């Protein structure tokens, strides 16, 4: 599924991400935009052979099992393919674990490089939340 901007903002809002660990909703929408372009089916292979999955490009190196990333972990205890649903619940639940961990949203490369330090409020402008 390719989410609309406000559609995704609303979904993230009702799943409790607004100001979760201090990260306002626009940060989460911005992260999803630059990770997956709002596409729940997005997958990308990393140089080390792990793969990023879904709307928030969750990495099999640490967070989910795909059975093809030797030595990796599965900290969200979930098959990576489960992070590709049209329903964002699994990705949000895993994201909340990731963001509470250590370096916060810096765990998402696209967030650090494209959202952090910018005015992210524009990402939720006009949305019915
Ligand atoms: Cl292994």
């Amino acid at each position: 599924k390719v989410f609309g901007r406000c559609e995704l903002a609303a979904a993230m809002k009702r799943h409790g991400l607004d100001n979760y660990r201090g990260y306002s909703l626009g940060n989460w929408v911005c992260a999803a935009k630059f990770e997956s372009n709002f596409n729940t089916q997005a997958t990308n292979r990393n140089t080390d052979g792990s793969t990023d999955y879904g709307i928030l490009q969750i990495n099999s190196r640490w967070w989910c099992n795909d059975g093809r990333t030797p030595g990796s972990r599965n900290l969200c205890n979930i098959p990576c393919s489960a992070l590709l649903s049209s329903d964002i619940t699994a990705s949000v639940n895993c994201a909340k674990k990731i963001v509470s961990d250590g370096n916060g949203m810096n765990a998402w490369v696209a967030w650090r490089n494209r959202c952090k330090g910018t005015d992210v409020q524009a990402w939720i402008r006009g949305c019915r939340l």
